[PDB]
RNA sequence: CCCGGGGGCCGGGGGCGAUACUGCCGGGCUAGGGGGCGGGAGAGGCCGCCGGUACUCCGGGGGUAGGGGCGAAAUCCGUUAAU
């Protein structure tokens, strides 16, 4: 008997956030971030930070009764980075090793169908 | 240098001629141009109605305490429940 849930992974260039919830996504069983598992702010987007956060969220979900999960990885969608950051792969790898039953792995980064004006002006981030 | 003769001194007018070229007058054409008909092409324009995701904000439910940012941080957001 497999109780199903969803692992949302937010992999940005500065941090990662793993939220494990029920299959409707309304009930949250666990939620970990890189700042909750890493000493300094410089290591939040580290694959180590994503790996240990995925471990902690997985043990919490297994302890609270979730044994199977789909995976939805994402980055900051719209006027930002349209790809998951550097910790999504490590997070899913730690999820797989934690003993949780994997369903479907999908990218759910929100895509603007046009858009809004992004930051940094018109000369870019360095001029 | 002076004398004598011819030429020019770029022009005006008169007379007699020529009609290729330009102009004028008349007639006729279709080669350029314009006006058409037909089937298509186009982010051409104005006007009206509608949608797509993204986004921000707001209200409620889940769930704690971080989030955001950077080369590193810090200001900043958050325990009136944030991400
Ligand atoms: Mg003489
Ligand atoms: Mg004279
Ligand atoms: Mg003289």
């Amino acid at each position: 008997k497999l109780r199903w849930g969803i692992a949302w992974i937010y992999s940005s260039s500065n941090n990662t956030i793993i939220t494990i919830t029920d299959l409707t996504g309304a009930e949250t069983v666990a939620r970990v971030s890189g700042g909750m598992v890493v000493r300094a702010d410089k290591d939040k987007p580290s694959p180590w930070a994503a790996m240990q956060a995925a471990y902690k969220a997985a043990q919490l979900a297994l302890a609270r009764g979730i044994n199977a999960v789909h995976i939805k990885v994402r980055g900051p969608g719209g006027y930002g980075m349209k790809v998951p950051g550097p910790g999504a792969s490590a997070a899913i790898r730690a999820l797989a090793r934690s003993g949780l039953v994997i369903g479907r792995i999908e990218d759910v980064t929100p895509i603007p169908h046009x858009t809004i004006r992004p930051p940094s002006g018109r000369k870019g981030r360095r001029v």
